[PDB]
Parts: C-alpha cells; structure tokens; sequence
C-alpha cells in the first residue's frame, strides 16, 4: 500500500492546502495530513480547531486522514509505515529551500519528497498572509474553506 | 492502480534519470518511462537505442515499463489510464519553467505533475552536458549507467 | 499626457496580454501597444493579423492605440513622446532577464520600465506555449480571447 | 487624475529610494510616499525624523507628497483615491516575494502594483544594510542623501 | 602574498565548510578562517569549542589559520593585510543575497569576495539544519568531521 | 605560482570583463584570459580582433596574459599548470547555470571555479546585448573600452 504524508501547520487550512490534499489523494492509496507542533511559534488556532478545520474541509476524501505530528517529520512518516512526503510549491525560491530539507530527509531516513505546483488561482495564498489581511479587516473569504470562514466570523 | 509517467528524451539516460525512475517506482504501482519524440532536433542516439538503454538500466525495476510517445505528454498520459507525471528538478530555475508546463497540463487535461528533487550526487548531471563533455574526451562514465558507457565507447 | 508603451510580438495576443493592457490603461492617460518586428524568426500570424487581433480585443479600452515598431523599443518609445515601458512578469526568472533590458534601456535613452505581476489565473499563459499546445490539438480557448480563438479554428 | 502610492519604512531614506521617488514622479500625476508604522519593529529613527528626511530629499518633486500610513496598504491607497502601488525591485527573489503581496492586494482591493528595477548604482543599497554598516563605522555616505548624512553625523 | 578570509559562525563546522577551506587553501597563499561573534544569537558551541573543532578538522592545511573576528568583516580582512573574502554558495538565492553584501563590501572597503559552488555531496548541509536534525535524534554523522561528531556524542 | 584562468568568447570584451580581469589580477600571481573557440556560432569579431581587443584593454595588468583555447576549458586550464577558473556572475540565474558547469568541471578534472559578483555599474552589460543595441544605433560606448568603441565605429 502506497502512501504520502502532507506535513504543515495548517493554521488555518486554506483552499491552497485543500487543492494539495485533493491532488495528493488522487495519486496515493492513503494520505496523512500531519499537523506539526511548533512549541516556539504560538499561532492563531490550537490543534483541536486546526484538525477540526481540516476534517470539515476534507470530508470528500476517504483515503485521507488527519493526525498530529511531533518531532522529525521523517520519524512521523516512518511511524505511519510510509516513505514519502508531499508538499506544495509556489515559487523557485520555495523549491531552493524545500530542496535542502528534502535531500536531508532522504539522507537521514530514506524518506522521499514529492512536490506539486500550486494551482494558479491560489498561488498567492498562504496562511500567514491570509491571517494578517484578515486581522486588518480584509476579505480573505474566497481563499479559505467555509469551515475556516465561519470560525473567522467568530473571531471578529 | 496507482501510476505515474516519466516523460523525457533520455538521449541518453543518465544516473540522474535512473534515480528518478527508482524513486517513482518505489511509490507508485506502475511507472511508465515515456520516450518522447521531437522533430527539431534529432538526438545523438536513435529511438531504439534509447529504449534499449532505458530497458537495460531498469532491469531491477519490475513495475517499470518503457513506451514511446508522440504529441502532447497529457495525451500520452491519459492513454496509459494514468493522471500523473513525475519529473526531477535540479534548480529553482528548472522549477519556474516546469511550473508553467505543469499548470498548462493540468488545465487542458486534468493531468497533475509530481516533482522530485535531484539526488545531491547527480545534481549536475544532464544528458546534453554529459554528451558535450564526452564529445571532447572528458570521462563521464561515473554519471551514466554501464549500458550507456558501452554505447558511448563505440563512438570514440 | 501620462503614457506608457507595451512592446511585444503578440503572436498571438493572449488573455495575459489583455490583462496587462487593461491594467496599464487604468493608470496612464494613454497606452500604446507596440507590435515589434523580428526578422528571425517569422511568427505564426502576420503583422496585420496581429494588429487586427490586438484591436479586436481592446475595443473596451478607449485610451489604447496600436502601432507597429521596428528597431529599438526606446527609439519607438521616444517617438510616441513617451518615456515609459510597461511589461508583465510571470516569474523571478523573467525579472532577471528583463532587469538587464530595463537598465540598458534607461542608460541609452532615459526610458524607464514599469513591471506588473501576472494575474494568478494566467500565470502559465504565454503565446509560444499556447501555440505549441494548439498545434497538437489541446484546447487553449480559455486562455486566448475570442478574436484569436476564431483565427485559430481556421488552422485546424 | 492618475496616481501611485510608494509605501515603505524609509528608516532612513536612501539614494535608492530617491531614485524610485523620482522615477515614479516622472510617470504619475501625483505620488504619495507612505511611511508605514511597524509597532513590532522599533527602528533607528522616528516618524518625524523619517518624514523630514524624505521631505528634505524630495524638494525637487512637486507632484510628490509625504504621509504616514496605518493598517493595510490597500486601505491607505484607496483613502488617497488612488488604485496603484509603486515599489522598487533589486532581485528575482524580491519579485517572487512582492508578487504574492501584489496578487493579494489586487484580490482584496483592486489595487494594482507597479514595479521598477533598481538603478545599477544602488542595487546593493538597502536601509537595514546601510544602518549596520554605519553602526559599525563604515562610510555609507555615498548611498544616502545629505539630509540623512548630517543626521548620522549627529548619531556618532 | 595573496590571501582570503573565510568568515562564518562555524557552529559547528561541517564537511561542507571543510571542503571550502580546502578549496580556498589550494588557490591562495594564506587562508584565514574567521569565526564571527554574534552577540544577538546564542548558539550551540562557544568559541573555544568552535576554534578547536575547526583546528582539529584542518590540520592538513598549513597555509590556513583560525582566528576570532569582531565587527565588520571588511575591517577584519584589512587587519589581516588581505583584500579578499571566500564564501560557499549553495543556490541562486544565496547568491542574490551574498551579492548585495559583496557589493557593499567592495564599496566601503575595496574588499572583494570570491564564491565557490558547494560540492554536490554536501549541498544540503548547513550548520543550523544539521543541529536541528541532531537535536531531534537524526544521524548527521556523515555530514560533519569526526572532531564534531565526538563532541556531539557528548551532548547526548 | 597562484593562477587563475578567465574563459569566455569576449566578442567583444566589455567593461564588465575588464572589471573581472582586474579583480582576478589583484588576487592571483597570474591571470590567463582564455578566448574560447565555438564553431556554432561564429562571432561578430574574429579571433585576432578579440586578442587585440583583450591585449589593448589590459595593458595596465602586467600579470595578465591572453591565450586562445579549443575544446574543454578544463583541458585548457590543466595545460596552463593551473587548477582554477574565475568567472563573473550577474544574477542568481547565471549562478544556477554556472553551478552545473563548475561541478562538472571539478568532477572530471579537479578544476575548481571562483565566482565574482558583477560590479553594480556593469551588471547589465553583456556583449551580446551591447552588440544588439549597437547594430540598431544605440550608444554603448560607456559600457565598452576605447579599443572596442574604435573597432565598432568602423562598422557603422
Ligand atoms: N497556496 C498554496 N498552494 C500550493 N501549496 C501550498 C499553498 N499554501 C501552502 N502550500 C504547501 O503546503 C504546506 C503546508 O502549509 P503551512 O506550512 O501550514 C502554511 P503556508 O500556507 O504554506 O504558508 P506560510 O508558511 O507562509 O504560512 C506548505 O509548506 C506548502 O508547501
Ligand atoms: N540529474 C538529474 N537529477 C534529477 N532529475 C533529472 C536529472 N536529470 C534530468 N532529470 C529530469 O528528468 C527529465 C527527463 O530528462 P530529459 O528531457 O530526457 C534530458 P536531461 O537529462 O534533463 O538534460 P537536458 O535536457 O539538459 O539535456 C527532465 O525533465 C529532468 O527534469
Ligand atoms: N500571462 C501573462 N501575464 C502577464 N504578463 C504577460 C503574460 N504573458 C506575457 N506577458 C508579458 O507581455 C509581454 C509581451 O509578450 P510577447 O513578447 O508578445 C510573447 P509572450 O506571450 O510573453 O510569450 P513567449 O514570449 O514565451 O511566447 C511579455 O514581455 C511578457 O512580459
Ligand atoms: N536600493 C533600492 N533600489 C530600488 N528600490 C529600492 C531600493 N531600496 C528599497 N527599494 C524599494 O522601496 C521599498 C521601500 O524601502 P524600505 O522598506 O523602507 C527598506 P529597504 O531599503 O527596501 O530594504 P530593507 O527592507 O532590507 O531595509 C522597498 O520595498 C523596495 O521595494
Ligand atoms: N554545505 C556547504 N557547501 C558550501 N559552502 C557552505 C556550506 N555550508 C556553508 N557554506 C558557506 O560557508 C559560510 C559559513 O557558514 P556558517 O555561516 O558558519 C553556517 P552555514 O552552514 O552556512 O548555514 P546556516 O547559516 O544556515 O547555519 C556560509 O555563509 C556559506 O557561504
Ligand atoms: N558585466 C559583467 N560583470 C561581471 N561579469 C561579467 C559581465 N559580463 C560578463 N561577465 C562574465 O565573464 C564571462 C565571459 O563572458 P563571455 O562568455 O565572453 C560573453 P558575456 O559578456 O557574458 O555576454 P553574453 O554571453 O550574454 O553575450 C562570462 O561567463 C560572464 O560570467
Ligand atoms: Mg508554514
Ligand atoms: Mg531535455
Ligand atoms: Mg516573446
Ligand atoms: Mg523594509
Ligand atoms: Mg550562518
Ligand atoms: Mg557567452
């Protein structure tokens, strides 16, 4: 059984993430969305809200499951009995930076990384930027799934 | 039932190629190496020399098959009953070019593309560069597989 | 009295082009689309087919005019009584190439260049890529304007 | 009446900024230099000194005015009755990064962004780097307008 | 007598650094590894351990010496009676960023900078990334000289 | 006994070139400018015109010599009793291309490459671009040295 882990902070999940989830889900037997803890960076939502927002936006994906990660991505991936990561890429800069982590991840663990190009529509969409805009009152509603919008309309 | 295509000219196959082959064969049920026809320009090796070279270097990959394509990659992909292309990336610049190709392929045919970062040790290997060096007497034997080295000796 | 020129081959105009046109026409009193002659190589469409295509897609832009240029863009620009070029950019790589052109144009003629980021939805559209796909039977109709789609049908 | 807002922190303004100011001022009816507040990042000068340094360096630009911005750039721009931003770009990396903000800024507000390539002379000039060098005793005097130099010769 | 300074934090030195050291040492009369103090960023090792780790890994390099730097790299270089810096580059992004510092360093001090491309083997190797992996239990032993490994096997 | 080679076509030499020459001549005991033969394509200037141009612009560089190379640069380099190539870099993109070349040269011949960032003032100068502009009547005289300007006048 083929499989890939999609790691990230998903704080919050965006239509950009959901496109990746779908695209990954179309090509692997299982996909595991791994929500990584950052103990240094406090963020807008906590895990329960995070998982919940991913679960609500991915109901149409049976082979996909959501799960909290800790420690080294590669350790998490291997603990899923998988050997592959799937990440989106918006630009060549992202690639130059993801490249190093991917080559490190192969070196230490035999875990490979597959990259998908962002969808043209959402290429400018990122969690941090959507937050800041939303904080300052801008309408980011067309860039996020409704589960996320409802919860934002609660943090007004 | 999971499957990816690796399109390219493989004129000739390199260790870089073989690496992508292995890496895709490990994650998909089926891999199809697609040797693509270009009219301008004609290669150094002929279509059958290329299939032979690809077959000869992939004997350890039982889920891997080699076919020859004409026309759009997506037409070729759709015709294998597959919806997914796999390619290696050397640099951020490669990515920016392939990103345009990838999105255009997805738009016209729902065919997605998965990218895989070069292995550190072959990041400089490309077939055009290896050929240029071999024509002028440089030893590229450690960058190509034995089947290829063989065919190259008989052009000294 | 504020004016910019959009130089290019527009062989043929795409929705990407039209987007830049609109975006420049909104910010300058006058926009001049400059169809530039290249000897090597000859296009797919002929000079008058290109003007027709540009006129036909810009009927909603009253401050926009189309002229044909030969030679250096800066000579053409200076001759419209203008000091400013406007171009779209797809990627960081586009920028690095155009940056050299821009600075060289400013040095030799005091002509400046204003760059405008591609619209997300057309970031993959270029005329050469659209042509390549159309020659091989892919549907690019959603990336080009109706006047162009029309002329393309009559080459199937 | 055409117009563009030049936003930044201008702490302090550099000959790099002044070139942009001039170049923008040559193509729009009005230009508004917007000095953005960062409540997180304390910096070398405060607003009054900032505005003053810009005002002293831009006396030769009648259509230009200087003004403090708050909140979302796009909200500021719209409050000036304008629909355009003008930013300098030094490299393809800057572009990849400015691209996302620009596409976001169009999405949420219809505000467009125009980019100008830095002048070859000042391509390495940036406020933060000039500060650090000046802090550590290096002579950055040829990279900053005299209004800024005099004030630095006061912070020795 | 020709010479170049190799500045960095070397916390800790990697096989990536050692390749650079060697390559620099092969082309200049002397090389001075300059270990720069960052008073803001606390790091894993302190200077004595840092110098010691470099000294133990560079015994085979007679023309090379190790030394603590303070203040402006260019001031340090000039204090060695040298006029050149040598740095490794992994990617085009690094280059775009090192370019600005190098052009600044020429401007203020006539100090030039030479760049060497990383070795394919170690292209993904960096001190910070090796630390994090090692912190989290990954085996980075093949990416660091034995002097560094022994000391890491002490911080378990 | 320290030495570097500067390979290139120098068709013709520019101020950019001369800058690299000076910068290398300041740091190595010997510099060899290597004018490399290309069959496709033939230049604007002939091999002896190029040597003359390089000699005429480097009279102030006593440790600099000009030879003509055929074949691989590394063969030419090894034959000067040298192990080092020196090249200028304009952009991150230049770097990514030259990085492949550099690593391939090191692999096949132990020949290393040192890169030097363009001087700000000539960052846009390349010989192909200067030629294109001169053919169409633009004044490139401030970007090339007098010996070259001379030979160009006699092609107006
Ligand atoms: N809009 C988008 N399109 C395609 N892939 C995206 C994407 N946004 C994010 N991704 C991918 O999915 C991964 C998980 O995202 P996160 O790390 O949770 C935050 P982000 O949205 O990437 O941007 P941020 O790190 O600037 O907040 C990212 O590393 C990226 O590879
Ligand atoms: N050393 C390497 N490492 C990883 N991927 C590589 C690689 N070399 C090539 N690839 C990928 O595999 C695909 C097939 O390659 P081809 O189109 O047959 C020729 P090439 O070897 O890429 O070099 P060239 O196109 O510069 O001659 C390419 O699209 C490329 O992305
Ligand atoms: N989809 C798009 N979005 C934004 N700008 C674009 C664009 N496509 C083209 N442009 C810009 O408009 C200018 C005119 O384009 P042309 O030179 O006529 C051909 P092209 O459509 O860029 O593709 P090609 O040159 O790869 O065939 C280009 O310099 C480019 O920067
Ligand atoms: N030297 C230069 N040449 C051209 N444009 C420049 C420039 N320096 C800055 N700019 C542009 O003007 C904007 C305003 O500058 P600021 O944000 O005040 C600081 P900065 O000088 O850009 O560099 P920094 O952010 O590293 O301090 C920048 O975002 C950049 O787009
Ligand atoms: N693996 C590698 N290959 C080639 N050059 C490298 C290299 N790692 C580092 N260098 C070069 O040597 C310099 C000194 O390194 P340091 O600043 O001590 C930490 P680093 O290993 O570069 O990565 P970091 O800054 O992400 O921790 C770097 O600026 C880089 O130019
Ligand atoms: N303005 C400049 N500043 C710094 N380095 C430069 C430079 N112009 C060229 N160089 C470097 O010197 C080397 C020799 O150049 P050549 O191959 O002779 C032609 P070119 O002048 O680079 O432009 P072209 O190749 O685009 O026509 C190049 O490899 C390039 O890296
Ligand atoms: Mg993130
Ligand atoms: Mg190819
Ligand atoms: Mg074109
Ligand atoms: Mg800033
Ligand atoms: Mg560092
Ligand atoms: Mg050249």
């Amino acid at each position: 059984m083929t499989g890939a882990v999609c790691p990230g902070s998903f704080d919050p999940v965006t239509l950009g993430h959901v496109d990746i989830f779908e695209r990954a889900a179309a090509q692997f037997d299982e996909v595991v969305v791994a929500i990584l803890v950052n103990p240094a960076k406090t963020g807008m939502f906590d895990l329960d809200e995070r998982i919940a927002m991913v679960k609500e936006s991915t109901t149409h994906l049976p082979n996909l499951r959501v799960q909290v990660g800790h420690g080294l991505v590669v350790d998490f991936v291997r603990s899923c009995g998988m050997t592959a990561i799937v990440k989106g890429l918006r630009t060549g800069t992202d690639f130059e930076y993801e490249l190093q982590m991917a080559q490190m991840n192969k070196h230490i663990a035999g875990v490979d990384t597959f990259f998908v190009a962002t969808a043209p529509r959402y290429s400018f969409v990122s969690s941090s930027l959507a937050k800041e805009v939303a904080m300052l009152g801008g309408d980011v509603s067309e860039l996020l799934p409704e589960p996320v919008n409802r919860r934002l309309r609660d943090r007004l």
